[PDB]
């Protein structure tokens, strides 16, 4: 069948957000334009609500298999696609870890039979994440690999990192870096700095993330790779890749929700719902973030996923596990905190959480364009609402945004046509 | 009391010009054209320039343990011949300068047979082997000039931020030679053309630079003054160069040999052009000549690492890291760069006496009423063939020998003594 959306507003193609209808046909976007008569094609009527391309997000942790009560694909992928995501880039930090061509075309399947979104899984970069054989790239490439990675934890020689950067760049894709200078965590729960010494808990110090990335980058430059950061979160990080952009060596870089609107500052008490990797730092670090974010440093958002069951969390924060859930949190959040305050344009946040991610790691994806599979989704910016835990279609409802009132709300998600889900009053 | 009539020096302006220099009680007296002074013993230099005394901050004068390669002795008088009056010797000795006992024992030694001032560094840990820190207060306390494992890199980053934050507490600088362990790859020679030619194992340019770019950010935090032990490659230089914008407290070094060579000029598998770090790519060497001239390596120093004759002719494989400096260095750099116009012999002068004094905190490197006479002779006009033969270090193992070079040394000055001249 067809679809005809009416009376809706687009980010066009220049800049600027105008008014336009759009026609889909046979899971493809025929038309975009304002106008458009459609007989025998069913009519949308959306009353001014963003038409938005499906969102894309290269950072996240669908859990199964190993850990399908915290999470699974089915559960996790409907999730995403409440949050207006219709691409997402499942990690390999699982149990078996996609080390191989036996557990990458397990994967493959159940993503194949059970996934209402799009999921593009990452390959390790060593086997079992263990740090010390590196995996068949070239395999693992043939079997739909997005990118390689060991996120979790670091590749902490220096050697592997140079090696994998190598077989990577040889094969024209990126190598993801989850940085982590293991000597340097101090057994930490939480951020060094004021909370830490207040709360008397041992604290991770900035300098664990951006030593890695120091290295890497060198690393990087001399296997011509293509090189990204994940979730960054301190001042010198973002410094050390400005620097590296400015000689013109091909590094990217993320930064979650969470990073971009939270601090040391922000967090009341011990909290594990406050409790990820990497921590919320300083506000100077969080200034340097937005300012990197602003200037081109910091090429797009990805939310880091990470879902957990309340029983873990539970337990108190230093025993509890690192992470929090985001999907469902991440363009409410982002649309209030951030566009409806100035310090980002509407234009902005949807492109880092669209075009951006796409263009950086060459995906035919996050643009209402005519030609391309119809990856849509539907938000609403007036209503007002507060983030509710108890209705998530995530298993995990570890966050520590409750009772935040939020607007930019997507209403309805569109998949290469098929409707994956659709809120309660359209 | 000597008189020196009829020379010429480096003015605290800039230009270079006539005077005389008049030393009294091992202190510098006057500074002015046309001095007498009756009851002095005057010495014409006939228009040669009258230098401050030479200072070397990255030395091996291989006792304790290294005798049959060189001694406090014959180093330090090979020191005096090349023009330097002060010279810091690294601690890669055995037994390593790592406690009371031993670094005791070190200032005595100096104390007892050294022919110009040499100020000990202090290992950051306990035998070098990166496990367990040095008591960096107690070094302190006993003249230790700054922190090193030079020889080694600091393999543990946890290690070197504990040291830093301390080093930073009692004002003294953290010194790294800088070698990510896992980079090395086996290697004797640069990993580039050279070593794809002679089929060699080659230690690439990351090596090198993964543990600057990692220290400098280690030493952001511990708010610490590092100092990078001789820069060789490209992207070396580029992460000093965005430290020092940042505002961090880094400064850096380079040898004579890696300013005059890199690996297209080795002619063949020659053990004297085995050092670490090796000489590297064409595109290295000329971002090292940049880095000197925009300020992001602050100075020149030799790293004189004497090895036996016997000890090099093993073979490119098996033959020991490093090559003789002190009594080659101020020929060659004047020849090569100054003569050339690379720099000019202002900034060749600082670059050995006033910039490495200032960047640790020394009252050395001057010419000044008031000052220690350390001072040295230097004969800009006559050429001569560099003759490891004539040397004074047991060292011979140079590369340069047969190079016909100008800025010659011939007398140094070291507190009023004569410590050598020219006798020919
Ligand atoms: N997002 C997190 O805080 N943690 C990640 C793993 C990690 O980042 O180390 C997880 O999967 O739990
Ligand atoms: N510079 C050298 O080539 N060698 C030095 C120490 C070292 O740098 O490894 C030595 O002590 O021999
Ligand atoms: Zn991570
Ligand atoms: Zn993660
Ligand atoms: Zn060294
Ligand atoms: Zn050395």
């Amino acid at each position: 069948m067809n679809y005809l959306f009416k009376n809706g507003r687009y980010m066009n193609e220049e800049g600027k957000i105008v008014a336009t209808d759009l026609l889909v046909q046979d899971g493809k976007i025929a038309k975009v334009a304002e106008n458009i008569t459609a007989d025998n094609a069913e009519v949308i009527d959306v009353n001014g609500k963003l038409i938005a391309p499906g969102l894309v997000d290269v950072h996240v942790h669908l859990r199964e298999p190993g850990g399908e009560h915290k999470e699974t694909i089915e559960t996790g992928t409907l999730a995403a696609a409440k949050g207006g995501f219709t691409t997402i880039c499942a990690m390999p930090n699982t149990r078996p870890v996609p080390d191989c061509r036996e557990h990458m075309e397990d994967l493959q399947n159940r993503i194949k039979e059970k996934a209402h979104v799009n999921v593009l899984p990452y390959g390790a970069i060593t086997v079992r994440q263990a740090g010390s054989e590196m995996t068949d790239f070239e395999t693992l490439k043939e079997l739909g690999a997005f990118a390689f990675t060991d996120d979790g934890v670091g590749v902490q020689d220096a050697s592997m990192m140079l090696a994998a950067m190598k077989r990577a760049a040889k094969l024209n894709m990126a190598v993801v870096a989850h940085c982590e200078e293991n000597t340097l965590i101090n057994k930490g729960c939480v951020h060094e700095g004021k909370f830490s010494e207040k709360h008397g808990l041992n604290g991770i110090p900035s300098v664990c993330e951006s030593v890695h990335i120091a290295r890497d980058i060198l690393l990087a430059e001399a296997a011509d790779c293509h090189y990204h950061v994940c979730h960054v979160s301190t001042k010198g990080s973002v410094r050390v890749i400005r620097d590296a952009k400015r000689a013109g060596i091909k590094v990217t870089a993320e930064v979650t929700p969470h990073h971009l609107v939270l601090c040391e500052d922000d967090i009341p008490s011990a909290d594990p719902n406050f409790k990820m990797n990497p921590p919320l730092r300083g506000k100077e670090d969080h200034e340097a973030l937005i300012e990197g974010l602003l200037d081109g440093t910091i090429d797009m958002i990805a939310t880091d996923h990470a879902p957990h069951t309340a029983e873990e969390k539970a337990q108190g924060i230093e025993r509890a596990p690192f992470g929090i859930t985001g999907f469902e949190t991440a363009f409410p959040l982002l649309y209030t905190n951030l566009v409806k305050k100035g310090i980002i344009t509407l234009e902005q946040l949807i492109q880092f959480l669209t075009e951006k991610p796409a263009d950086t790691f060459g995906l035919e994806a996050g643009r209402l364009k005519e030609g391309r599979t119809a990856d849509i989704t539907i938000i609403d910016l007036e209503q007002e609402e507060e983030i509710d835990p108890t209705t998530f279609l995530s298993k995990g409802k570890n966050t520590p945004f409750a009772g935040w009132k939020c607007q930019g709300w997507p209403v309805m998600t569109i998949v290469g046509g098929k409707i994956a889900w659709q809120k309660e009053s359209a």
